[PDB]
């Protein structure tokens, strides 16, 4: 009968101590040099540095711990990035505390986000299949470890300079287990959220498959369904309406329509799993990284 207070209530020093148990010890400025800022706000800053031992370029996200309003999501995120690694997930090399800052040392990807592509170009089905295959491989791995991303959208998909596709931004992720197999939290970016999450029903890894389907509609039509409406209004339609369809059915192949139909299924138990989707004929259309390069802004 001792009450331990929630992470939002503890001292800044004990928030930091919590993080100290899960980050790498020491000071990364020992092995990193030549920091150049490339992004900012609102919690911190992003820099490119050069590893002194190797000359390798890395990205370092520096976040002010006193500005973190979602302390527990950050804590949970740091553990996931530490423990899970996959070629289609932006890799965290190591994390550290420097004063009141969390330094996250990440792989440096120079190809921008998928959002820039879907808002300015028209992807072909080969290119769509390539993105889907990459994301589904990441999800295959993550879902098998009980990790739910919860925030799949074009904005969170980053590209290497040579056209490889990587899932990023695990700020909203969750980990389920045999003991706690489902989550209940209302988390995500409105237009991409699964109906069961919006209904506040217990949910698992299946929510990422719905969100993926919405991203496929982004890649087809340029925006997710109901993007012209206010987010809370869009959420009501997701929760209560039949699954969204593409604008022009006749301009999407039978195989891609079938793939989409397996993902945008309201009942989670009837929705395809990442494992099942990897065997879908649509993904036999996937190409090499070179097929993505012509889409990129440069």
């Amino acid at each position: 009968n001792l009450y331990f207070q929630s992470m939002s209530r503890v001292s800044h020093e004990q928030f930091r101590a919590a993080l100290q148990l899960v980050v790498s010890p020491g000071d990364p400025r020992e092995y990193l040099a030549n920091f150049i800022k490339i992004g900012e706000g609102s919690t911190g800053i992003v820099c490119i540095a050069t590893e002194k031992h190797t000359g390798k370029q890395v990205a370092v996200k520096k976040m002010d711990l006193r500005k973190q309003q979602r302390r527990e999501l950050l804590f949970n995120e740091v553990v996931i990035m530490r423990d899970y690694h996959h070629d289609n997930v932006v890799d965290m090399y190591s994390s550290y505390l420097v004063g009141d800052e969390l330094w996250v040392v990440m792989e440096f990807l120079e190809g921008g986000a998928l959002t820039d592509i879907v808002t300015h170009t028209r992807m072909n089905e080969e290119q769509i299949a390539t993105v889907c295959l990459s994301v589904l491989r990441a999800l295959s791995y993550l879902h098998n470890q009980g990790v739910i991303h919860r925030d799949i959208k074009s904005d969170s998909i980053l590209l290497t300079s040579d056209g490889r596709i990587k899932l990023s931004d695990f700020g909203f992720c969750a980990q389920v287990s045999k003991e706690v197999p489902k989550r209940k939290s209302l988390v995500g970016t409105p237009y991409w959220m699964a109906p069961e999450v919006i209904s506040r029903l217990p949910y698992g890894t299946e929510v990422d498959i719905w969100s993926l389907g919405i991203m496929v509609i982004e890649m087809i039509d340029g925006e997710p369904p109901y993007f012209n409406e206010p987010p809370l209004q869009a959420m009501r339609r997701i929760r209560d309406s039949l699954p969204p369809r593409v604008k022009d059915l006749h301009k999407v192949s039978s195989v891609l329509r079938g793939f989409l139909d397996l993902m945008l299924v309201r009942e989670p138990s009837q929705r395809a799993t990442a494992q099942e989707l990897l065997g879908h004929p649509f993904l036999k259309l996937a190409g090499p990284p070179s097929c993505i390069v012509p889409l990129m802004r440069q």
